[PDB]
C-alpha cells in the first residue's frame, strides 16, 4: 500500500521517549496543520526494511545508526541535505555516523552508551573489575538480593565484556572496515564470554534474564546492579530508588568496550512528505525546545545539539556515559552489522543458555557472520574485495567460461544474484542468461493473462509483483509494465514466476538442478 500525501507516520522504538515526541508532534501540527502520528511497533527496525521496498512504511525511521547503511545500501533512504549553519549545530562526529558513501543518510539524534546504574543504598562504592562481583554476589545472597542483573537476549548489554579483551565486530586498520574479518572467534572473545557463562553456572545470572524481568528487579530493590542506557532512566525515577551511574567493570583489568550508538532520524525514499518530514527534523523540532520536551519522557543522554548539550555535560550520569563511550568505540553503519549482530546474538544465547559450548558458540558465530554479510551482488563482491569491478574474475555457474566486464556490469543491472557452492562465487554470462530463459519458459510455462489481469492472479498491485522479461531476465520497471497494460499485452506465469518483455527485446536431474539455480540467481523479489 502506498503512503497517505500530506501526514508524517514516524516509526520510533518502544524504549524510547514516543510519548515525548508525540507532544512535539503536535507543536508541529499548530504551525503547519500536518498531523505527526508516532507509532512504536514490535521488531520496527526489521519491518521497515519490509515495507520500504515496496513504497509503504513510515516517512521518518528512528533506531541507531548501525541499521541505517543497511536500509541506505537498498534504496530506502531519502538523502539529508541539511544548510550549511545547520550542520555545524551539532557536532561533527555525530554527522559521520550518519554517512553511507560519503552522504548523509539521517538527522543525528543523541550519543548513546551502556553504563553501569548500581543502587546506592544497597552498594556503596560498585566494584571497579567484573572479577569481584561473584563475591559481591555471595554476600547479597545472604541479604535476599543479588548483585547483577541486566538484558542478555540482546547482545548489546553482553558485548562490552566480550570486547574488553580483543573482541571486536569489523576491524578497521587504514582504510574502511574488514567484512571478510570478524572478531569474534578470538581468545580475548571467548574470555569475556566464558566468564559471562561462568556467572551463570554460578547462579549468579539467569540465562532467561530480559529487558523486562532486569528492570523490574532493578526498579524494586531486588537487584543491586543494572547495565543499561540512558532511556532507563525515568523508569527508575518512577519507582523512587536511589541509584547511580558510574563507570562499567574491568575484565582483566582491560575496560569493557561498549558500542555506541548514535540515535538517527531517516526519511523514507518513497515519503510524499520529504520537505514536510524534513522540516520537522531540521527547524521546528529539533531545537532546544525540542530535544528537552523528549528528554522529559526517556532521557537521550549525550544528545548532538551544541546549544543543548552544554547544558546536560555536567551532568553525573551523563558524564559517566560518556566516560564509557570513549572507551568503547562507535558502531560502523555498514550493511553488515545486521550479520553481525544476528550471529552475535545466538551466540550468546546458546552459550549462557548451555546449547553450545563458549568456544563452538563463538567459532559458528564467525562462520555465521561472514555467511550472512556475502556479497549478493557483484559490485559488492568488488568493494569487499577492494579492487575495481573490471579486476573481479568470475567463473559462470552455467558454463566455463568467465564473465567479461560488460557482463559484470549487466549482472547487477539485470539484478541477478550471486550464487555461492563450496566456497566459490559464480555469476552468470550473456549467453547461459538467455539461454536459461529460453528453456525456462519453453517447459515451464504455466499460464497466460492479458495486462491488468495479472492483478487478480498474482493478489497484487501491479507495482509490488515481480516480473522479468522472458527473454533477458532483467527486472521489469513500473512503466514496462504499465505499458505492457496499456498495449493489452501477455504476462506469462512460468515456475511460479510472472514474466514479460521488457521495452528492449523482442521475439532430467541436470535440468532440475539447472533450474534450481536459477532459483537463486533471480532471487524471491
Ligand atoms: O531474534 C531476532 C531478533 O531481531 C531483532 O533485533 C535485531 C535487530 O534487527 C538488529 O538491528 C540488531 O539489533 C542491534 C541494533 O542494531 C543496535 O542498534 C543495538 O540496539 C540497541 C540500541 O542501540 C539502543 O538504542 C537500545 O534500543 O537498545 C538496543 C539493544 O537492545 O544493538 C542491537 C543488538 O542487540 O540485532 C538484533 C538481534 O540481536 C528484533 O528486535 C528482536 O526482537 C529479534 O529477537
Ligand atoms: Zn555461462
Ligand atoms: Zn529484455
Amino acid at each position: 500500500m502506498k503512503i497517505e500525501e500530506g501526514k508524517l507516520v514516524i516509526w520510533i522504538n518502544g524504549d524510547k521517549g514516543y510519548n515525548g515526541l508525540a507532544e512535539v508532534g503536535k507543536k508541529f501540527e499548530k504551525d503547519t496543520g500536518i498531523k505527526v502520528t508516532v507509532e512504536h511497533p514490535d521488531k520496527l527496525e526489521e519491518k521497515f526494511p519490509q515495507v520500504a521496498a515496496t513504497g509503504d512504511g513510515p516517512d521518518i525511521i528512528f533506531w541507531a545508526h548501525d541499521r541505517f547503511g543497511g536500509y541506505a545500501q537498498s534504496g530506502l533512504l531519502a538523502e539529508i541535505t541539511p544548510a550549511a549553519a545547520f550542520q555545524d549545530k551539532l557536532y561533527p562526529f555525530t554527522w559521520d555516523a550518519v554517512r553511507y558513501n560519503g552522504k548523509l543518510i539521517a538527522y543525528p539524534i543523541a550519543v548513546e552508551a551502556l553504563s553501569l546504574i548500581y543502587n546506592k543504598d544497597l552498594l556503596p562504592n560498585p566494584p571497579k573489575t567484573w572479577e569481584e562481583i561473584p563475591a559481591l554476589d555471595k554476600e547479597l545472597k545472604a541479604k535476599g538480593k543479588s548483585a547483577l542483573m541486566f538484558n542478555l537476549q540482546e547482545p548489546y548489554f553482553t558485548w562490552p565484556l566480550i570486547a574488553a579483551d580483543g573482541g571486536y565486530a569489523f576491524k578497521y586498520e587504514n582504510g574502511k572496515y574488514d567484512i571478510k574479518d570478524v572478531g569474534v572467534d578470538n581468545a580475548g572473545a571467548k574470555a569475556g564470554l566464558t566468564f559471562l557463562v561462568d556467572l551463570i553456572k554460578n547462579k549468579h545470572m539467569n540465562a532467561d534474564t530480559d529487558y523486562s524481568i532486569a528492570e523490574a528487579a532493578f526498579n524494586k530493590g531486588e537487584t543491586a546492579m543494572t547495565i543499561n542506557g540512558p532511556w532507563a532512566w525515568s523508569n527508575i525515577d518512577t519507582s523512587a530508588v536511589n541509584y547511580g551511574v558510574t563507570v562499567l567493570p574491568t575484565f582483566k583489568g582491560q575496560p569493557s568496550k561498549p558500542f555506541v550508538g548514535v540515535l538517527s532520524a531517516g526519511i523514507n525514499a518513497a515519503s510524499p512528505n520529504k520537505e514536510l518530514a524534513k522540516e520537522f527534523l531540521e527547524n521546528y523540532l529539533l531545537t532546544d525546545e525540542g530535544l528537552e520536551a523528549v528528554n522529559k519522557d526517556k532521557p537521550l543522554g549525550a544528545v548532538a545539539l551544541k546549544s543543548y548539550e552544554e547544558e546536560l555535560a555536567k551532568d553525573p550520569r551523563i558524564a559517566a556515559t560518556m566516560e564509557n563511550a570513549q572507551k568503547g568505540e562507535i558502531m560502523p553503519n555498514i550493511p553488515q552489522m545486521s550479520a553481525f549482530w544476528y550471529a552475535v546474538r545466538t551466540a550468546v544465547i546458546n552459550a549462557a543458555s548451555g546449547r553450545q559450548t563458549v568456544d563452538a558458540a563463538l567459532a559458528a558465530a564467525q562462520t555465521n557472520a561472514a555467511a550472512m554479510a556475502r556479497p549478493v551482488k557483484v559490485a559488492e563482491l568488488a568493494h569487499h574485495l577492494n579492487i575495481p569491478i573490471w579486476e573481479v574474475l568470475l567463473p559462470c555457474n552455467f558454463c566455463t567460461g568467465f564473465l567479461t566486464y560488460q557482463e559484470l556490469l549487466e549482472f547487477d543491472y539485470k539484478d541477478f544474484n550471486l550464487l555461492w557452492k563450496d566456497g566459490f562465487v559464480f555469476g552468470c554470462c550473456a549467453a547461459c542468461a538467455y539461454r536459461s530463459a529460453y528453456h525456462e519458459f519453453t517447459n515451464y510455462h504455466q499460464e497466460i493473462v492479458v495486462g491488468i489481469e495479472i492483478e487478480g492472479r498474482a493478489a497484487a498491485n501491479i507495482a509490488e509483483i515481480v516480473v522479468r522479461c522472458l527473454i533477458c531476465l532483467k527486472r521489469l520497471d513500473l512503466l514496462e509494465k504499465l505499458d505492457i497494460c496499456a498495449q493489452h499485452r501477455e504476462f506469462h506465469r512460468v515456475r511460479n514466476r510472472w514474466k514479460g518483455v521488457c521495452r528492449h527485446c523482442r521475439v532430467s536431474a541436470a535440468a532440475e538442478e539447472w533450474m534450481s539455480d536459477l532459483d537463486d540467481l533471480l532471487g524471491s523479489q
